[PDB]
Order: C-alpha cells, then sequence, then structure tokens
C-alpha cells in the first residue's frame, strides 16, 4: 500500500477560481488515482478539472491504487460565480452575497387567493374563488412568515415567524401543533420552522426543503413562479390536503 508519505498533489485554480485542476505530484510512478472532489463528484485520472458554484471551503480526497491509500487537503474557494448558479436564486438572494427577506404583499389587493388549481377543468389562471383585499388576513398568523434566501454556500432560506403558520380545516388535521381560530376565522397552527432550509429553482418549479411552506399550509412544498422581478414574487400552488384547489401568494421585498 502506498505511504501517506509518498503522496502529493496540487490544486491549482484557474482564470475562472472557482474551477480547479486537480494533479497527482506522488513520488511513486503510474499509480491509479481517484478523486474525491468535495462537491459530491468523484473522478478519475492523473489530472481532473473540479467546479465549485459556491464560495466555501472543501475537502479534497486523492487515493492511489497499487494496496489503497488516501490523502487529503482543503481549498477555499472565496467568491459565488454567477456563471454555474441559477439565475431566479440570484434574484430570489437580491445578488450573490446578502440576503434578501420576502413578505406577503399585504397592502394590495391579491396578495392571497384561492381557486380552481392548475390540474382543475375549472382552471383559468387566476384565484377566481377568493382574492385577498389588502391587510384581509391582517387578523391570524399569516403575514408574521417572512423568508430570506441567500447564497451562503448553497440555495439557503432561513423561515421566520412568530410560531404560528395560517390553514384550513384541512391544513390543521395534517398538522400536530394547536390550532387556534384567529379574528380572520380558519386556523392558525403552532409550527416552529427549522433553523435553515434549502430551495431548488428548477424552470418556474421552487421547491423548499424540509416540508417547508410560505407561510399558509396546504400540505405541498412546490411551488410555480408566475412572477420573479426584483420587486416581486408571484406564486401558484396546488393543494395536497383539497384535491383541485389552487392557491396564489404575492410576496415583496421587506422594506
Ligand atoms: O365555488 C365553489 C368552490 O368553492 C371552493 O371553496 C372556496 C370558496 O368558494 C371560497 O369562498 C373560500 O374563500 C375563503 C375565504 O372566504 C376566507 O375568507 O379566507 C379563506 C382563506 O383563509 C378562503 O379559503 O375558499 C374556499 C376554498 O378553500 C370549494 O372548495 C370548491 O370545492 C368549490 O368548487
Amino acid at each position: 500500500k502506498p505511504q501517506e508519505s509518498q503522496l502529493s498533489f496540487t490544486a491549482t485554480p484557474g482564470s475562472n477560481p472557482n474551477v480547479v485542476t486537480l494533479k497527482n505530484t506522488s513520488s511513486l510512478k503510474g499509480l491509479v488515482v481517484t478523486w474525491d472532489l468535495g462537491n459530491g463528484v468523484t473522478a478519475k485520472g492523473e489530472e481532473v478539472v473540479a467546479s465549485y458554484p459556491f464560495a466555501n471551503t472543501y475537502t479534497i480526497a486523492m487515493t492511489a491504487y497499487n494496496g489503497s491509500t488516501t490523502i487529503t487537503q482543503t481549498i477555499t474557494i472565496a467568491n459565488n460565480d454567477e456563471s454555474q448558479i441559477e439565475p431566479k436564486a440570484i434574484i430570489l438572494a437580491g445578488g450573490l452575497t446578502g440576503s434578501k427577506t420576502w413578505v406577503f404583499d399585504r397592502a394590495h389587493d391579491g396578495h392571497f387567493g384561492v381557486g380552481p388549481g392548475a390540474g382543475n377543468p375549472d382552471y383559468n389562471g387566476t384565484p377566481s374563488w377568493w382574492s385577498c383585499p389588502a391587510e384581509g388576513k391582517a387578523e391570524c398568523a399569516l403575514y408574521e412568515n417572512e423568508f430570506s434566501f441567500h447564497l451562503d454556500g448553497g440555495y439557503n432560506m432561513t423561515w421566520v415567524n412568530k410560531g404560528k403558520i395560517y390553514t384550513n380545516g384541512a391544513g390543521k388535521d395534517k398538522l400536530p401543533g394547536v390550532a387556534t381560530v384567529p379574528g380572520a376565522g380558519d386556523f392558525d397552527v403552532e409550527y416552529i420552522p427549522k433553523e435553515a432550509y434549502t430551495f431548488t429553482v428548477d424552470g418556474d418549479k421552487l421547491k423548499l426543503s424540509d416540508d417547508a411552506f410560505f407561510g399558509h399550509f396546504a400540505g405541498t412544498s412546490t411551488y410555480t413562479i408566475k412572477t420573479l422581478n426584483e420587486n416581486e414574487l408571484y406564486l401558484e400552488c396546488s393543494s395536497a390536503v383539497e384535491s383541485g384547489n389552487g392557491w396564489w401568494y404575492r410576496f415583496v421585498p421587506k422594506k
């Protein structure tokens, strides 16, 4: 078996420093070397390239075979690479650094609503059963739920509330927390968010990790992005607890 002393490699950042060339420099000749690039990718070859969209420290492992022996180094990637990051994620986060908090558009009509959902034969693309007037859900927990997006190591999201989410009878029946009836009707349900979440954006699909939802519980973590720009995030979702019911939500930046 190779001796940890016999083995070496270089990790050289390119003109794009998020793309790193890994080269076997070991004191023994014609070993077979495999790599763990620290980013979920493994490779085999004397010289391979690794790409890291996100600023972080990463552990690279080279394994030489004659037996097998493994050595590691850490690399620091200094800055997020916009060329390898989902563009809509950067709008959600307000940029490649920092964070951006989004809140219900409570001051304008139509920031929450319900209608035939996209699989329903009556779908018309709008919350045609009920559309919330400005401040219509002031008297419940709905507007206390705020969502922060940030690209600190990955597609990260922070969910803050004051310990409650808003839902209806169908939703309350799927959640363990105590339910209360607030001034706006339906149900507040005790629900404490996890300290950290992730998200994915694939085309117009926004998915939240760990069964998260945008303050209003309808049994799904999948949203359809209808509008996303620096001033507005307009979402549809399809209820998993009331077949064929669709919900609409409009978020704007926290001021
Ligand atoms: O048109 C029949 C259609 O109605 C669905 O139920 C709707 C109902 O029409 C809406 O009036 C109702 O709106 C609720 C608001 O009045 C309330 O103030 O706020 C809550 C949100 O907190 C609104 O839900 O919504 C229900 C859907 O939840 C039926 O479900 C559907 O089967 C039927 O075809």
